[PDB]
């Protein structure tokens, strides 16, 4: 007698969208206890492998235990999804608190990466591979400083392709192992992107870069990196080493997870009273706040467009399932309806309860209500605006981010720079510009950014 996801689980809120799907705050509805829910559509996720080897993948990933790998609780499958049930962390991503602190030391990157090569060391005996390690994969237990490090998506990466569309792939292309690339990978590949990692925790630069994703490959592929940037003046000799052997290009030469533990740089700087030298690495952090700005507006815009490209979709296919649902033709619906249309389109709201509750906050933001019959056109321009609201809130928040000298403005070196990250050929994006404003002189505000993007999604 098979179980039931909504059976046993509510969905309270949405905690972000990942790797293969939505992330869902979930509590058991007898217990009580809080979980994280990866949701992996069937229909937008294709399977590697046959539903066997993810079964007995899914059985023993359950059995594993360590203290900086995501923790999994429970598996479950219907017709139409894959619902992975993890234990929930309130920390952020890693990159998202380094950028708060005003300081950042060695010992603190040491103190990072022997948590991560822990964890991997710990699951490459059990001959599981990540695959696509990143920042956004390094999650932190909790706000605290003292917060250890949870590693998210371990495994999932052999059972599910991931998606091809650039507002899924953002700062993907910095990490992945060039072995990963021309198709013969194993555990090795995971020893060279934390040693990216690495890299850009101790310098604030990837050391694989470029203009869009296609350069920063073809820079991956070919394997030469340099430490003559002027900040690798205030750092060890022994972590630059560390780093030589995590990125060698060779797998069979490349050090192991569990040698890169005994390294001297881990030795050295993870004994917690030891100072002998350790000043603040204050070019980094600066670096990396820029790099991550960048990413997080580049990722917003993105999304920006996609959610304005869905509400076209979904504004007029719900106006052709409420005018066919319109018996009448006076053009009103009563909730019931409201709801089954809503359901209708269908194909975070994981029950028919879920559904119900949307309803009643736009039947509540009807602005003043009369019962029976309800204007089937307004909802649908409340329900709309609803599920825009969380990605135009974020672009201006992402863009304010951005701006950290608050000028008001980005520049067209900037744009250049986001629009490269975000995979925008260069002659579209300004065409673009030249019409929003035909006057301007190389940099553009939040309304002129916005404008932009409109145009770039057809609009
Ligand atoms: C086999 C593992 O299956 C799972 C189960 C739960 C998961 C949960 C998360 C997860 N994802 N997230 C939030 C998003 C994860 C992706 N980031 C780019 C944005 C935040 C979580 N927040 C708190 N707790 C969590 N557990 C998560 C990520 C991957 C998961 C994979």
């Amino acid at each position: 007698s098979t179980a039931i996801f909504s059976d046993r689980y509510k969905g309270q809120r949405v905690l972000g969208k990942g790797s293969f799907g939505e992330v869902i705050l979930c509590k058991d509805k007898i217990t009580g206890q809080e979980c994280a829910v990866k949701v992996i559509s069937k229909r937008q996720v294709k399977q590697k492998t046959d539903k066997e080897s993810l079964l007995r993948e899914v059985q023993l990933l359950k059995q594993l235990d360590h203290p900086n790998i995501m923790k999994l609780y429970e598996f479950f499958e219907d017709k139409g999804y894959y619902y992975l049930v993890g234990e929930v962390y309130t920390g952020g991503e890693l990159f998202d608190e380094i950028i708060s602190r005003k300081r950042f030391s060695e010992v603190d990157a040491a103190r990072i990466i022997r948590q991560v090569l822990s964890g991997i060391t710990y699951m490459h005996k059990n001959k599981i591979v990540h695959r696509d390690l990143k920042p956004e994969n390094l999650l932190l237990e909790s706000k605290s400083k003292d917060a250890n490090i949870r590693i998210i998506d371990f495994g999932l990466s052999t059972h599910f392709e991931a998606s091809k569309k650039m507002k899924d792939k953002i700062g993907t292309a910095y990490y992945i192992a060039p072995e990963v690339l021309h198709g013969t990978y194993d555990e090795k590949c995971d020893v060279w992107s934390t040693g990216v990692i690495l890299y850009i925790l101790l310098s604030g630069c990837p050391p694989f870069n470029g203009a869009n994703e296609y350069d920063i490959l073809k820079k991956v592929e070919k394997g030469k990196y340099t430490f003559e940037l002027p900040q690798w003046k205030k750092v060890s000799e022994s972590a630059k080493d560390l780093i030589r052997k995590m990125l060698t290009y060779v797998p069979s030469m490349r050090i192991s997870a569990r040698d890169a533990l005994d390294h001297e740089w881990i030795q050295t700087y993870t004994k917690e009273q030891i100072s002998v030298d350790v000043p603040s690495l204050d070019n980094a952090i600066l670096n990396i706040r820029q790099f991550q700005g960048t990413q997080k507006l580049a990722q917003a815009a993105l999304l920006y467009m996609g959610s304005k490209l869905t509400s076209q979709d979904e504004t007029k296919e719900l106006t052709a399932i409420f005018h066919k649902m319109d018996k009448n033709g006076d053009g009103q619906l009563d909730r019931a309806e409201l709801i089954e249309g809503y359901k209708e389109l269908m194909k975070s709201m994981l029950d028919a309860s879920a559904v119900e509750h949307e309803v009643d906050q736009v039947l509540d933001a009807v602005d003043f209500d009369k019962n029976g019959y309800i204007e089937y056109s307004e909802f649908v321009t409340v329900a709309m605006d609803r599920k825009t609201l969380l990605s135009r809130e974020r672009l201006e928040r992402a863009f304010r981010m951005f701006d950290s000298d608050n000028s008001g403005k980005i520049s067209s070196s900037e744009l250049a720079t986001i629009f490269g990250v975000s995979d925008v050929d260069s002659e579209t994006w300004k065409n673009v510009l030249a019409e929003v404003d035909k006057n301007n002189d190389g940099e553009v505000d939040f309304d002129e950014f916005q404008q932009m993007l409109l145009k770039l999604c057809g609009n």
